[PDB]
C-alpha cells in the first residue's frame, strides 16, 4: 500500500567491458577506443603527396641510375615511398659511404631543387662521353648514372683537374661524387693512363683525399670493377674542391635542401592512388578518430597511438542488470531518460522518474575522465623509421629494442588504465544509487518503512507532488510527522 | 536468547603484505611471485648443452689458437659461454676488426660446421710452415693459428696470388684471414720480399684492398709485430677472391652457419655441471615456476621476469584479525572451509557455516585475478648481451642506460600493481563480508534485533532449519511475520 | 532537546588537488611537490667549483689554443661548462678524431694533471721554433697549440724522429698528437722536403701509421692546409712509440687522469658566480628539498626527478566544505585540532571534540603514504649529457628519443600515482567520518534517534561524561537502557 523505489538504467545494450578482476562483463553504455581497420592504400598527406620511388631506391634515384625518373618538377612531399628491396640501385656495383645516414637526413627533408654545378660539356681536357656501362642500360643502350660523369681520358691523357664550386645559395647543398675502382692495373691505364692517382676533395670542414683499390672481384651486373661513391652538404656562402688526375666521378648536379620539417621513409610495396589521409602507414592509411590502434608501428601523420592489444575499451555506464523491484534486484528497462532515478507508486501513480541532477552529475565526471584519460596519453611514444647496414647491427637491435621496449610499456600503461577506470566506472555507479537512496531514507525517517528490496512503504501518505517533495530535497517530515506516527502504532497493535 | 553472527575467516598465518597505504599486514592466504635463489651452477637450457670457451675468448676459438680446443663434432649449442677476461685470445698480438659485431652475429647462433676452403698443402708457390711463433706456443714449440695459414716467402720470392673459392654450399660462410705488420723494413723484406705489398679481397658486397703498416712498438707476447684481422660473410652462390703479393694471413677453414635462433654469449667464470635448467644466469640457473626474479638482469631461456626488489608478495586473503563475536570484532579461528560465513546460536546450535556461495564468488575472483596480472607482464622488457669497443662508451652507456631505464620502469610497474591490487584485494573482502550482513539484515527486518558487534537476536524463533532459512536467501518474513511483532511489543512494555 | 554529531575538519586553505575524475577540488591541506623555480646562476657542487671553460671549447683547452688558459694547479671539478659554439677551438683548422668519445671520458672525469713527456727543447735534430701560424694568434703574434710542437726541417733535412715514453705513473695518460696535411707539393717539401712521409705510433693495444692527404681546400682562419688530430690513453706500465719522416706534430705535456667519479659537460651560456647548489642545470640551480621538478631535463647533482608537468601537487586532507550541522552537510569550521571528531550538545554544552585516535590513524598513514610515493621513484631515470657529429644523426636521434621517451613515461607514472593516491586520500577521508558515525551508533542503539543529518537525539539523557562514555567506545547501554526506552514510548503515545 503505497510504494517510492530507488532504481538504475537498463537497455539493450550488450557491448562488454573489462576491469582487473572482471571480464566480459555486460555495461548499459561503453566507448570503444582501438582503432583497427585501415584502408589499404598509399594516400597524401593532408594534401600533399608522398614521392614514391617505385622500384628505384635512394641512391637509384639520387644518383640518376638510368632506370630512376628525376623529379624536374622540384615537387615538396610528405615522406618518400621505398619498397622493400628496390631493384634499381647501383645498376654499376659499389658502394655509397654513410648511405643509412644519407637516408636519415632525407627523413626531416621535403623538398629539393636539383641544380647544376659542373655541365657535362666543360670537362674540355677530358673525355665525358665514353663513360657508359652495359650495367647501366637505358633502351637497351649502354648508359650511366644522370647526375654524374664518369670521366675518360682524353686522347690518351688525363690532365690534372682542380674545379671548385662556391656556394652561393642560400640553402644547404646535397653533392654526390664517386671514384672507380678497377679490376686490373690494365684497365687503370686503359681508362685513365695515371697509374697512380688520387680524387682530393675540400670544404671548410671536409677533408679527403681518395685513392683507387684495384683488385679482382666477382661480378656484379655484368661488371667486376666496383665504383664508390660519397657525399657531403656544402653549407650557405662554403665552397667545395675536387682535384683529380684520375678515377674521378664527378657530379654535375647537386640537390638544393629548400623545405625541412617532419618526414619519413616508408618501407610499402604499395603504389599510389587517389586518396587523402591524416595518418599513413605501410600497409595503409587510417581513418584518425580513435586516441589508439594495432594497425602497424610505423604510423606517420597526426596519428592515434599504437599499442600491441586486439581490443581497448572504456565503460561508461551501468552493468546491464528482467531485473526487478527496486535497485537491489537489478537494473529497471523501463528508466530511459537518466541513469538513476525512482518510481512513482501512489494510489494513482505510474513510475519512472530519473534523477536528474546526480545523473548529469554522473555524464558530467565521466565524460570527464574520458578525455582526461586520453590526453594523459598526449606524449606517448611514437616510433620513428631508421635503417642500419650490416656491421651497425648492436645499433640496430639496440633500436629495435628501444621501439619495442616502449611500445610494450605504453601497451601496458594503456590496458592497465582502462581497466583500472572501468571498475572505479562501475563502482562509481553503485555508489550513487545507494547514495541516492540514502538521501531519501535519511529524509523519510520514522514516517516510512524500508523494504530490504531497495524500495519504502510510507506510513503516512504522500500524492504525486509529496513524491516531488521527497525526489527535490524538498520533503518535509512534520508536514506529515503526526499522521506517520499515528498510523503504525495502528500496525504496533494492528491485526 | 537466539543469536546468528555475520563473520571472516581466521587462521595461523603470519605471512605479510603490502599495500600503498600500508605495510607489514597480516594476511590469511598470500601468494609470493619473486624467485630469489638460484642453484649456482651452469647447465643445459632444455637438454642443449652450451658451448664453454674456458680461458679462451671467441677470437680465440675462430682462429684457432693452439691453446683453445676446437669442435670436431660441430656440436649446436643453447648459449656460449665466455670468462670475463678470457686468457687465450690474439696470442699473436694485433686487432680483430668489427669484433663486437661479430660476438653479436654470435647471439643469433647455434650451430657451426668448419670446412675446408683452402688446403694448407695447396699453397705450391710460397712457404706454408715456417709461419709460426714463439708468442703461439703448443706443447713448448712455436706454433700458430690452426685456421689461419701465416704464408712466407719461397726461396726468396713471393709470387703474387690470386686464389677464390666459391660457395656452393646453400648456408652462409664465415670467413676469416689477416694480414702481418712488421716492425721495420728489414723484416718486411726478410719474410716477403716484396717491399711494397698488398691483401685484396673482393665478393659481391666486400671491396678491400689492405696494405701494411710498418712501425715500431712494444711488445705483446713476445712480438712487436702486428696481425691485423678481418670477417665477412660469403651469401650462398656468392664467391670470395684473394690477390695478395704479400703479408697475407691465409684462410684453410671456415664455418658454415647451419643453425640460427635464440642464442647468447654469456658472461661468466664458472665452469660446467651434469646439470640441466630452463633459465641461466651468468652466476647459476633458476627454477623457473614464479613469474619475476631478482637474481640476475642477464637471464635466458623460458625465464621469469627481473625486477630490483627484495620482495615481491600479493594478497590473497583477510587480515588476520582472539577475535570475538561478530565481524566487527575480528576474525573467527572456528571458521575453516570459507572465507565469510555465519554462527548457528539457537537453543541447541553449535555455529560456523561457511557461505559457499560468496567464498567461492571471492576464491573466484582473486585465483582469476593472479593470473590476469601475470599475463598483464608477458611483454616486460628483458635485457639481451652486447659487448662495445673501447671507443664505442657513448653506444655502451646509452645501451647500459635503456636497459637500466627498463629494469626502473618494469620494477615498478609491478611494485605498483601488487601494491595497488593488494588494497583491491583487502578492500574486497571487507566488501562481502559486510554485504553477507546486509542481505541477511535485508531478509529478516522488524523480525530481528541488530546488535551492532554483527550479530542480529530474533524477536521470533527459528530453529536450524530457519537458520538454513536466512543463509539461502530463503527467509519467509511472513512465516513468522505475526509472531515477531507480538514478541518485541512484549518489550515495549516489558521489564 | 540534547544531541550528538560526527562532523569533520574545515578551515581557510584555498589550494587545490586534481584526481582521475576531478580537477580543482578545494582541500583543507596538500603538499606541493613539484619544484619549478631555479637561481639562475652556474654555482659549484658542495663546494667543488665547475671547470668554466669560458669561449674555448674542450679541444682548445687540451691542445692549448693560445687563447685558453691552462689549469696550471691542476684543480678538480664537479662538472665542465662549455658555451654552446665556443669561439676558441682549432684555430688551425682541421679535425679531432672521435673528439666526442673522448669529450664522452671527460664525463666521467674530475682531475688532470698535465705532465711533460717530450720537452720542445729535446728536439735536437729538426726546427721546433718556426712552427707558428697566424690563424692562431697570441697578443697579436703568430703563435700555436701550447700543447703540441709542431716540427718543422731543420738546416734543410728531417731526419727519422723514432721517440716513445714509458708510462711510469700509475694513472691513465691522455696523449694528443697529430699530423699535417699541406695545399701542395711544394709546400710539402717546403716544410718537411720529404715528398713521402708517414706518423707511426705504437703502444700494446694501438696500432696506426698516418700518411698525409695533400688537397686544395678553403681557407679557414686563413689557412687552406689542415691539421688532424689523434688521442690515445696509455695505460700504466705501457709505453708509446711515436715514428715520423714528417707532418709529425708532437705531444709535449700529457694529461694525467688523477680523480675518476661523477662528472659531466654542460652546456650553457652562463658564467660564474660566488655560489654554491646541490642540484645544477645549464639556465641555473636549483633548491633541492622537493622531490621533482620541471626547470630542465639535464640537472646533475643530488637532484629532484625532472617531469614534464607545470604542477604537481598531493592531497593531504579533507576537502573545503558556511557548512552547517552533521557531517552531511560539510565541514566544521569549529573544530581545530583533528580531523574528525564530535561536537557535545547537553544542557550545559558546548561542543567540538576531536577524536584524537582515527584523526592521528589519519596523519599517520598519510604521512606514511607520501614518503611511500616519493621514495617509489628513487630509481627514476636521470637524463645525461652527450654529443654526436654529423655523420652520428642515426644514433644521436635514438638517444634523443630514448630520452623522451623515459621522461614521458615517469612523468605519466607520477601524474598518474598523484591523481590516483589524491583520489584514495580522499575517498579514506569519506569513509573515517562515515566509519565514526557507525561506532556511535553502533553503540547508541535504541536509547537514541538517529536524525539523517549526521547527529543523534538520545531518548536516555547523557551529561558531560557520557558523552565522553559515547565517544570512548566506552559507553554502557543497560546504564541508560531502562531509562531510554521508558521515555520514547512516551513519544509513541506522545502528542
Ligand atoms: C535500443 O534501445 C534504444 C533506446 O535505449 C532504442 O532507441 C533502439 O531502437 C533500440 N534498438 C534495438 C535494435 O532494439
Ligand atoms: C595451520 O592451520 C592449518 C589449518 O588452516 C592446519 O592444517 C595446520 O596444521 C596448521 N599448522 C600449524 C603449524 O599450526
Ligand atoms: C588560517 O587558519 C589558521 C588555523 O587553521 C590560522 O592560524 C591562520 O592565522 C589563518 N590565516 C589567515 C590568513 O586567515
Amino acid at each position: 500500500g503505497d510504494r517510492i523505489c530507488i532504481g538504475y538504467h537498463a537497455n539493450n545494450s550488450t557491448t562488454q567491458v573489462d576491469t582487473i578482476m572482471e571480464k566480459n562483463v555486460t555495461v548499459t553504455h561503453a566507448q570503444d577506443i582501438l582503432e583497427k581497420e585501415h584502408n589499404g592504400r598509399l594516400c597524401s598527406l593532408k594534401g600533399v603527396k608522398p614521392l614514391i620511388l617505385k622500384n628505384c631506391s635512394v641512391a637509384g634515384w639520387l644518383l640518376g641510375n638510368p632506370m630512376c625518373d628525376e623529379f624536374l618538377n622540384a615537387p615538396e612531399w610528405s615522406y618518400i615511398v621505398e619498397k622493400d628491396r628496390p631493384s634499381n640501385g647501383l645498376c654499376y656495383p659499389g658502394t655509397f659511404n654513410y648511405y643509412e645516414e644519407l637516408k636519415h637526413l632525407m627523413s626531416s627533408t621535403n623538398q629539393f631543387e636539383k641544380i647544376q654545378i659542373f655541365p657535362r660539356s666543360s670537362w674540355s681536357n677530358h673525355d665525358a662521353s665514353s663513360g657508359v656501362s652495359s650495367a647501366c642500360p637505358y633502351n637497351g643502350r649502354s648508359s650511366f648514372f644522370r647526375n654524374v660523369v664518369w670521366l675518360i681520358k682524353k686522347n690518351n691523357v688525363y690532365r690534372t683537374i682542380t674545379r671548385t664550386y662556391n656556394n652561393t645559395n642560400i640553402e644547404d647543398l646535397l653533392i654526390i661524387w664517386g671514384i672507380h675502382h678497377p679490376n686490373n692495373a690494365a684497365e687503370q691505364i686503359k681508362l685513365y693512363q695515371n697509374p697512380s692517382t688520387y680524387v682530393s676533395v675540400g670544404t671548410s670542414t671536409l677533408n679527403q683525399r681518395s685513392i683507387p683499390e684495384i683488385a679482382t672481384r666477382p661480378k656484379v651486373n655484368g661488371q667486376s670493377s666496383r665504383m664508390e661513391f660519397f657525399w657531403t652538404i656544402l653549407r650557405p656562402n662554403d665552397s667545395i674542391t675536387f682535384e683529380s688526375t684520375g678515377n674521378f666521378i664527378a657530379p654535375e648536379y647537386a640537390y638544393k635542401i629548400v623545405k625541412k620539417g617532419d618526414s619519413a621513409i616508408m618501407k610499402s610495396e604499395l603504389s599510389y592512388s587517389n586518396c587523402d589521409t591524416k595518418c599513413q602507414t605501410p600497409v595503409g592509411a587510417i581513418n584518425s578518430s580513435m586516441p589508439f590502434h594495432n594497425v602497424h608501428p610505423f604510423a606517420i601523420g597526426e596519428c592515434p597511438k599504437y599499442v600491441k592489444l586486439k581490443k581497448l575499451v572504456l565503460a561508461t555506464g551501468l552493468r546491464n542488470i528482467g531485473a526487478i523491484a527496486g535497485f537491489i534486484e537489478g537494473g529497471w528497462q523501463g528508466m530511459v531518460d537518466g541513469w538513476y532515478g525512482y518510481h512513482h507508486s501512489n494510489e494513482q501513480g505510474s513510475g519512472y522518474a530519473a534523477d536528474k541532477e546526480s545523473t548529469q552529475k554522473a555524464v558530467d565526471g565521466i565524460t570527464n575522465k574520458v578525455n582526461s584519460i586520453i590526453s594523459k596519453m598526449n606524449s606517448q611514444f611514437e616510433a620513428v623509421g631508421k635503417e642500419f647496414n650490416n656491421l651497425e647491427r648492436r645499433i640496430e637491435n639496440l633500436n629495435k629494442k628501444m621501439e619495442d621496449g616502449f611500445i610494450d610499456v605504453w601497451t601496458y600503461n594503456a590496458e592497465l588504465l582502462v581497466l583500472m577506470e572501468n571498475e572505479r566506472t562501475l563502482d562509481l555507479h553503485d555508489s550513487n544509487v545507494k547514495n541516492l537512496y540514502d538521501k531519501v531514507r535519511r529524509q523519510l525517517r520514522d514516517n516510512a518503512k524500508e523494504l530490504g528490496n531497495g524500495c519504502f512503504e510510507f506510513y503516512h501518505r504522500c500524492d504525486n507532488k509529496c513524491m516531488e517533495s521527497v525526489r527535490n530535497g524538498t520533503y518535509d517530515y512534520p508536514q506529515y510527522s503526526e499522521e506517520s506516527r499515528l498510523k503504525r502504532e495502528e500496525i504496533d497493535s494492528g491485526l
